[PDB]
């Protein structure tokens, strides 16, 4: 059976399973299981699923070169189909989550889920509870007798407080640190000292890589029974060097990549985010480009904005760009060598997740 | 020494922990960790502490009749005040989400998280998801070694589900569930059919009941490897008896308590909920009263709140209030009886929580 197939089965199963479990144990009535039926399609579903793939893909190369019934292949193929639902709906959590505290208009070309007319911002984190909540549900039940259980438990819970730290790290960035303080309203910082490559590093690290690259990585170790395989260390440093590498290609096309293409219309410049190309731009300016940059950063002006884009271009970005292209595809392989000492099968599944996220 | 101040004391250790994890393994830095150590502070503290406290008075209740070691009971009132912060940290989680929900002005006599000045909804939806991370960060790292370790976490994640589902059934129970759909706009219901008590008794049992009742007395019998000695059919069947008391003492005081006792000025009328008061009153309202509810309901207009809170006194609603008291009473002292069965100490635990409740 195709992978894709698989994966895409198992969300039918799951949803079956959940939406049963309320009608059975927790008193709902159709009308607010239809509406939870369609909140987790319309949250879950629409993506490239390349988190919960990344599991799938982990496991079917551990099944190339191990020994197993076919009933327990079939058994590690559809836990590393739920752990990467597991990893799906911790994405639609934290999307929700982050487009209402964001305000956010669109997301995957379609509205915001709290911009529903039905469903609204009352409703909505409500909604992203729930999904995070389901997580656990699907773990509990599909994994019950599994000897990997605690570990899984215990790694995405880790994983999910690392995002959570991340997000506070990114909805800050913009304010200086010594002025944090929960009875002042925040200013936006004026030197932005605070826009540096070590500070960028920090926020994609905890806000994106944990989840979107470790996570995916580690469950489909764990579901394969396959973890003593690897050296830790090294998947840790591969994971965050590729998901660095993400969060760039995502900070460039959040203001170049046109609103059709995107499924939305970015605002970073507006927002005052701490994004690649601003740090990149702070690092290579002169005096009067960086005075041009403080006095329209962060502003809803279309016309500041567009001075911003402009500065962007004018600093030639693009030739900044590719030195770190450069340097990441130097390091990734560098890793990759590394993780054969141990697993030519995981180091293949690694050089997969780079090409897919290099090539998207 | 005394169960507040371990319960206490224990605070500022689980503080300490989380916030020294963060410089050691999270790269914070001292302005967030401040502002983590106010958040914290701030939404955990100032409350009766009622939920954890049972947990530690479950715990005492069976340290007076079993035989340990004194390094053991220690050990078992430690993780009784670690297992009660779980839970006050899980209700801080709740009410740092509902407040942002619904738009609440004031909280434990001091304004809602979210509106502190130097906080906002931005951040304080992340706050929240932030509290409720912690619960499982502490239950990892003091619980790591236990043999209750995964049947707490199981029951925790089935608790914290239960109430996400209560919330949907809370915030959504002024609707017609035949109409509720994402795409369409909610009206509030005009026929009222869905203010039941059995329908009321849902949305309690759902909402409150779990974390507030259930899960401490199941969380005391757990840290001290008691379980085996109650019937869990009767625990439920009481923690779902005294919570809903404790739900519709708070939906009476919504209404008749002044601000400055309440600490907040109460608007379940306004918001038109489901609560004990509405559902009583159109139990024994004759046809003009029931049209009069229905033209007031529901509505910002101090002028429609004054009307339905003439109703209310008007229909003699404390005369329902002492006959559904007088019922309770009895069914609690029943369920106590058929609680000592099995151990007198845990149903003497059970009588201390319904005096306290009963009593406030
Ligand atoms: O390659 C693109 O996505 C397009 C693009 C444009 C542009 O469209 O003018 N400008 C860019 C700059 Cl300044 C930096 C980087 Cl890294 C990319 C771009
Ligand atoms: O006992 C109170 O909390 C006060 C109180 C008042 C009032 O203050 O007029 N009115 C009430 C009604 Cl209608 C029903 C219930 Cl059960 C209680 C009250
Ligand atoms: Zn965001
Ligand atoms: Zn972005
Ligand atoms: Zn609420
Ligand atoms: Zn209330």
């Amino acid at each position: 059976m195709a992978s894709m197939e698989r994966f895409l089965s198992v969300y039918d199963e799951v949803q079956a399973f959940l939406l049963d479990q309320l009608q059975s144990k927790y008193e709902i009535d159709p009308n607010r299981a239809r509406y939870l039926r369609i909140m987790m399609d319309t949250t879950c579903l629409g993506g490239k699923y390349f988190r919960g793939m990344t599991v799938v893909n982990v496991a079917e190369g551990f099944l190339a070169v191990t020994q197993h019934d076919e009933a327990t292949k079939e058994r590690i193929l559809h836990d590393a189909c739920v752990g990467g639902w597991m990893i799906e709906f911790l994405q639609a959590h934290y999307l929700v989550e982050d487009d209402i505290m964001d305000g956010s208009v669109m997301r995957r070309g379609k509205p915001c889920w709290y911009r529903f007319p039905g469903v609204t911002t009352q409703c909505a984190i409500n909604d992203g509870i729930i999904l995070k909540s389901w997580t656990q549900i699907m773990a509990w039940h599909y994994f019950a007798d599994r000897p990997f259980l605690k570990d899984l438990l215990c790694l995405f819970q880790k994983v999910d407080y690392a995002t959570a730290v991340g997000q506070m790290y990114d909805v800050t960035s913009m304010c200086d640190s010594n002025k944090l303080d929960p009875e002042v309203a925040q200013p936006m910082t004026t030197d932005f000292a605070e826009f540096t490559p070590a500070i960028y590093k920090r926020i994609v690290k905890y806000k994106t890589t944990f989840y979107t690259y470790l996570l995916p990585l580690v469950m489909g170790l764990l579901v394969s029974e396959a973890a003593a395989s690897v050296e830790m260390n090294l998947v840790e440093r591969v994971a965050h060097l590729i998901g660095e590498y993400f969060q760039v290609q995502d900070d460039v096309m959040d203001c170049f990549t046109p609103p059709e293409q995107l499924g939305k219309v970015g605002t970073d410049i507006e927002d005052a985010k701490c994004s690649w190309l601003a740090v990149t731009f702070l690092g290579k300016a002169n005096a009067a480009q960086v005075a041009e940059f403080k006095a329209n950063y962060g502003e809803k002006d279309p016309a500041k904005v567009a001075v911003v884009k402009r500065l962007y271009s004018k600093a030639n970005l693009q030739a900044d760009f590719a030195a770190y292209e450069a340097e990441v595809v130097r390091e990734v392989e560098s890793l990759i060598e590394q993780l054969k000492v141990k697993s030519p099968t995981f180091a293949e599944s690694v050089a997969v997740v780079w090409e897919k996220t290099h090539k998207r």
